[PDB]
């Protein structure tokens, strides 16, 4: 599969313009996101950026100037579904969808999502997309309230023009997103734990 990392002022947090360039202990948010994906089952990483946000884009461009499997694309990323729609209309094969504000080792997640999705198609060919999400209530970082649902990591879509059947999977793995100072502290504590 191919992977899409859409960093263009969008992520799974609040809305408006999320900052994927928030760096923590050495790497920027997106860099932490992309690193596992690059080494994971997925071959090429297509990073979706927008003209409304090339700072993230100029960073990415600069960070991965030696890009072997890193591909930077320009699209509607200002709008989450707008981007997805553009991307689904340009890819010839299924690709992974990610949020740039998710910090956690995705290596097992990537493999699990792809496998589970393929398993679903195997039994039910009609399924073209996969979504993994977790209840907001157990989610470690509620922006406003625990009402609602949030993606647990990565998403799978087929490359078509329009919306498609998407399956739902619930996991018990938590992600740490960075929006504010407390979040950095929260995330740095786990890194600190790994440092010990």
């Amino acid at each position: 599969m191919d992977a899409l990392i859409m960093a263009g002022g969008k992520g799974t947090r609040m809305g408006g313009v999320e900052k994927p360039l928030i760096k923590l202990c050495g790497r920027c948010l997106i860099d932490y996101v992309v690193s596992p994906l690059l080494k994971s089952k997925v071959n090429n990483i297509f990073i979706a950026t927008s003209p409304n946000t090339p700072k993230t884009k100029e960073y990415i461009n600069s960070a991965y100037k030696d890009y072997k499997n890193i591909v930077v694309i320009d699209t509607s990323g200002k709008g989450y579904i707008e981007d997805l729609n553009e991307c689904i209309g340009y890819f010839s094969e299924p690709f992974l969808v990610v949020s740039s504000d998710l910090i956690n080792l995705k290596s097992k997640i990537i493999n699990s999502i792809v496998d589970y999705f393929y398993c679903i198609k195997a039994k039910t060919p009609d399924v073209e997309a996969l979504a993994v999400m977790i209840p907001k209530e157990k989610y470690p970082n509620p922006s406003i309230d625990f009402n609602g649902l949030v993606p647990a990591g990565i998403n799978v879509v087929s490359p078509k023009h329009g919306y498609q059947k998407e399956e739902i999977m619930v996991i018990d793995e938590l992600i740490f997103n960075i929006n504010t100072k407390d979040d950095l502290k929260l995330a740095e504590m786990l890194l600190k734990k790994d440092g010990l």
